[PDB]
């Protein structure tokens, strides 16, 4: 059982807006971003189930493009290596973030022959610190399992 | 002295169409895409001639992507060592093609955080074939010296 901050912004795929995810709690049904780990692409997918776990020690993780999460000691975040909790990290070591680009050509057509590959940008982190006790929440992706919160790749229940 | 075959397009900046060099024969003080060999990153630069040089043996390059071009033995190109001669080149020898890449957060905001940071796609050569003889053109662009024509860099007069 891991978790993130009430305040932590999830990615809504049908309405390009974000909410907290406390204010999803016990909606279902609505759809996310998620990594597809062998395709390297975005997909959405959708969320079966929000809930808090309780009040729990959540640390803020922050990253060298300014992302920044607050989630449990036992919460998994994706590096080169793989799925890592939060306090396996070091500083330095990268981690997934989206990324969203578009390939056009000089006459603003489309030209997605030269878009890169992944949809990942790998960002290293600047800091790991303990944050405090707050409630927490987590939701269920099913099949692909992870989902974008505060624009940071994170894995959804197990 | 090198040139290209006269249906070569050549990408205008102010309107986002291409014309073919031959119809911008005696125009100028019009802005096409360069690159800044200093930054690799794409900028608009003026044409301050568009010129014939007569008729000449011109050799049609094509690169992985499809691009294609007709030009002189000794067009030069742009290779990750230099500029090269056309009579130079060999198969999968990569040559620089503009890219233009655009980030955007997962809400559809400019995210320029996340951008790669150079504007060229590096494409593969797999043909370099003799052609025939036409009419060949070339222009003059103060400054940068290089221009896209058939969505290849290549080099200006000298």
């Amino acid at each position: 059982s891991f978790a993130i901050s009430g305040d932590s912004l999830i990615s809504l795929a049908s309405t390009g807006k974000r909410v907290p995810i406390k204010d999803l709690l016990g909606e279902k049904d609505f759809e996310i971003w998620a990594i597809n780990e062998q395709t390297m692409k975005l997909e959405s997918a959708k969320v079966s189930r929000v809930f808090c776990t309780g009040k729990k020690l959540v640390y803020t993780l922050k990253t060298r493009l300014g992302r920044t999460i607050k989630a449990t000691a036992n919460h998994r975040f994706l590096t080169i290596d793989g799925w890592k909790r939060l306090d396996e990290l070091s500083l330095k070591e990268h981690i997934a973030l989206p990324r969203k680009l578009e390939s056009s050509s000089l006459q603003l057509a489309p030209e997605i022959e030269k878009l890169p590959q992944s949809d990942i940008y790998w960002d290293p982190i600047v800091s790991i610190t303990e944050t405090g006790v707050e409630e927490v929440f987590d939701l269920t992706v099913p099949g692909l399992r992870n989902f974008v919160a505060n624009d940071i790749i994170v894995h959804a229940s197990i």
